């Protein structure tokens, strides 16, 4: 009966762990048992990120009509942001609206890892408008182009521990366009990448999912909002 | 990730377990914590229930102007019973939508059996009216009131061992208007009287809160619909 | 502090006639005010009606092709009964689904007495089949066709008192196709249509709107459920 | 300006044949388009069927512990049947609740229809139990148990004619476990078995998406309610 | 295999779609403009940036005027209070609104006429607007925002149908009657460039994306509605 | 018939004292009435206030693990702001998200004020963080925090008149940690503390409800948005 921050934390992240465990061993299709996972997930980061985030899966598109793979969990602005097309619940994004790609998976290893890496690449490497911002105080010059965070999100990982040597050699493959900058192995731990030091944090226990969420609304306030969209500029797409 | 039915049935009590586990930790006000553990039992039931049920805190009145005390969680019908009088989400019905009256708090003990056993009896000792049913085959004649069962739904037991003679001496104080029919102990097992033998029995573990929702929709079976209401009997209160 | 049934059935009255009151004097547009007036009307029903009924506004179509007026609330099946068409949450319902049409206004005077009657016979005019009916025992011979119910609901009326001599005189104009079986002028009272006597029954004050929905219940329990449409006969108008 | 049924039923159709155009012409990910493809045919059926039928994807377990594969429109009792396990909005119904199985996919070629006969038949070897069935009037013996229907929903055709020589052909191939009762190929037509010739009956254009709708609805009265399940014999997996 | 192209090409053939099924298929007059407003409030609340609302309302202002009945129009919720909102009707505060909208099947003059009546009366109403607290500090209560105004039809009576008689129509009100933008569904959109005082027409070229576009880079000029003052429609509260 | 600014003022003042009366003469169980009442308050701010404000019953958490008392009605963010937990409907928000702090019950009496100053007191005294501000420009300062409003919401007064001398001696007992911002008593009249002046301001009867929110619209402008919180202090008891 004594309130306990800590209990808190522990209690929010063992909710996230209690039921990718029950979809683990309960669903015995892997269609069944992956749309499940992505649904905690997503639950998830609806439920405690900042509204100003929406989180869902989706594919993202440029104004030069380039499209990213499917991303089952982004993180991407509505406030400012139009969806690009959206039709009997499935989704396009412009990638001027992205925030975060994350690729969700029941267990990590090195191809999950390399999986990932390109999925956020291929967000990276969509070209992305940016307007002059009218505001209250009176008009910014267009905001510079913000990061896309890439990540992971998993249960397991094939090694144990899940952050070792092998999961270090698999994320230090790719410090460029496919890096991943925080990532959840929620019944191991969580890592982020430091860019101060240039190399990559690791934390075992310590609550993964209440950890993981933590640092990303962390890392994502730097981003601020999107840049101002030109939607004008899909809407070259008009006539041809 | 072979499909076991064993496995289905592990999962929806330990979903049940968890939460009610993860409600007493972290809530350290006790009317928060209250609260949120009759959500877990209401949801159960909502979820897994066939429709022809609701279920819901209410309080339960009769055409004589006769109250129940409140029932924190009533299972009723709503394809054939109108409510008495719902304002602002609270809620009172008609007896005659009555099929079962639980008592949901954290432990069993000799005062919480008592005091469910008072709970259900304020509304056995309510008059329900009975029609004769219009149907598609002509009319049937009024319905014989069904039987309201009683329970206790738990997380944990005063009592060792949790369901032996000291639970079993409280439950058979009563077995006329306040008879618990059924009740869960989540930590430990369920209860149910058997009308054949006269007598009390208990399952340990065997998935406590799955094996009471399969006995709980076995006995309502028996119950059918609810009687048909007389709303003209409330009516008149009308002119009062 | 004390439980009341008669004051739980005076709130429910008193609800009505305030909200309607407030649309009354608070909106200056008339389709404004009526809307919000038949969105009372619809939520009373919703809200307190067995969920056997639905209650919406809609247009009757039957098997002939036939239309009837729009009906601003109408009283239907979908436990059994399909729509015909629904689309951008407007409404068409085969004539089988239906058990009562009402009309919505805010003031009762001899246009819309009238004006309802219309209504209510533009359903009535309409065709309906009926099935043999299979359930759990077999099938019951095709059930014989329910009545359809007629009515009107307004706040006030042009006369005073409202439920008098020329109230009797509009209602007893139309006693066939037309018939309205019951009403509810929620500021006065409440009228039915008694068939051994062949007259009407007024009823002022007791709480109008309560004492209307009352027995619309017990009028609508003599009607079960609607006769099993015949969606083959909807089928023959899918030819070129 | 004019009411027409026979253009309420056409708009009907056209509606889900333009839905399913746009998604197969817009979506470029074939996950993604499948998933679209199946909220449609699930919508349509959500929407107009009867509220007595639940309409969506899931798996069928039996009380033997077997399970169907994985069924992408089911059409299943709620009111009188519970899921076995529901959780982060995948599910698990039981045998007993099953009206009719649907595989639905692109475009029907031999490939596809034998899939869908294996799917059917994956679900009617599953084991139905039937208890007799307490009700206003007494009990009634148990139901006998009903037939579940087995379908096809496509939006295309291989074939030239789309429900030409070659489409009887893969149907006549399987005439038991595996038996598709009804389908439709929303670009073409609609099929059903007919049961008293022993043969299937071909509908070309006649608005396919409306026609199969119709059919189905007449088809499933046949079928009434689902028989009353014996839970306990589910709970006999409880044990360790 | 993805198109950008088809994508917008998607988007405007299910409004154009769902617009032309309404049309021919509710026979009551007060049901088929009910449905059709319905597409043109989903297709603006599923793809609008969620810092606009788009409903019917009325539009009232501290002054105690009221404006027409807005079918469609676009506003702010995340700043703005509603003034009244009971049954699901609502009365929003002048200071809130963003864009008017008149939404009929059919354009012809009495129609264009109308919708810019309809504009007119929430432009006439007065704005409040008080400098805004923020996490920088005050700023100077900022300068109020054009109302954009315009119609949205499915069909047109003229020929073309964003030709002449549309030019002279609109021509006919360039001032507190102005419509800014609009969609014919089943030919294109038109939008008013301030810069040559002159309407710009496009036919075909997807209209209801077409539109939806310009309508979003035209907004984006208006920023937030300004600081409403709720204290001055407080005066209205005494006896 | 003519729209009335004065009328729609009237109309919205009107329907929550009506609510809150009905609630005070309808529900007889205290827990059931409590409820009800808040519930017309939160329906209320939810919603009328602006959309950057959430308004709930929460408990608030700071960063050095510090919680507050049980708040009936909080107004906080969450376009910038996480939840700290939320499980089984029941909230704990952060002490940077909160704006304003609001004790509900039926009757304004002494001890009740005392009551709200203290919990007021227990939600003053928490932490709270502020970071450098991210945003289209750049990074502004980490925002000065601002003061948390404070209040009382009722229905009745124990006094009368209910703001005169005795209301006035308990507000004027805490003018600190505990100070009382704003207030209303739905049936007599609202109340603000001037800062200027250093007094109380009363304002009996002009639509007290309507007049309580907007006096709390303008005073909540003035605390723009949250400062920016750390929750990197927060994630200090992830390892402890």
């Amino acid at each position: 009966s004594q309130w306990s921050l800590s209990q808190l934390l522990s209690s929010l992240h063992e909710d996230i762990q209690q039921r990718l465990s029950v979809v683990r061993k309960t669903f015995g299709h892997p269609g069944t048992k992956g749309d499940a996972s992505e649904n905690v997930w997503i639950d998830m980061l609806d439920t405690y990120l900042p509204k100003r985030y929406q989180a869902a899966k989706a594919h993202v598109v440029d104004s030069l009509g380039n499209f990213s793979q499917q991303i089952n969990v982004v993180v991407f602005d509505r406030q400012y942001s139009p969806f690009i097309f959206t039709y009997e619940n499935e989704t396009i994004i412009p990638a001027e609206s992205v925030y975060a790609v994350f690729e969700a998976k029941q267990t990590a290893d090195a191809g999950l890892v390399a999986y990932a890496q390109e999925k956020v690449a291929s967000v990276r490497r969509l070209h992305r408008t940016s307007l002059p911002i009218p505001h209250a105080g009176g008009t910014y010059p267009a905001k510079p182009l913000i990061p896309i965070l890439g990540g992971l999100l998993t249960f397991e990982s094939e090694w144990s521990p899940a952050l070792g040597p092998s999961m270090d050699k698999a994320l230090n493959a790719n410090l460029t366009e496919g890096r991943l900058d925080i990532g959840c192995v929620a019944a191991h731990g969580h890592f982020f990448y430091d860019q101060a030091s240039g190399a990559y944090s690791y934390t075992n226990e310590n609550k993964p999912a209440t950890a993981f969420l933590f640092k990303l609304i962390a890392q994502l306030q730097f981003s601020g909002t999107v840049p101002m969209i030109d939607v004008e500029a899909y809407g070259q797409w008009l006539t041809k």
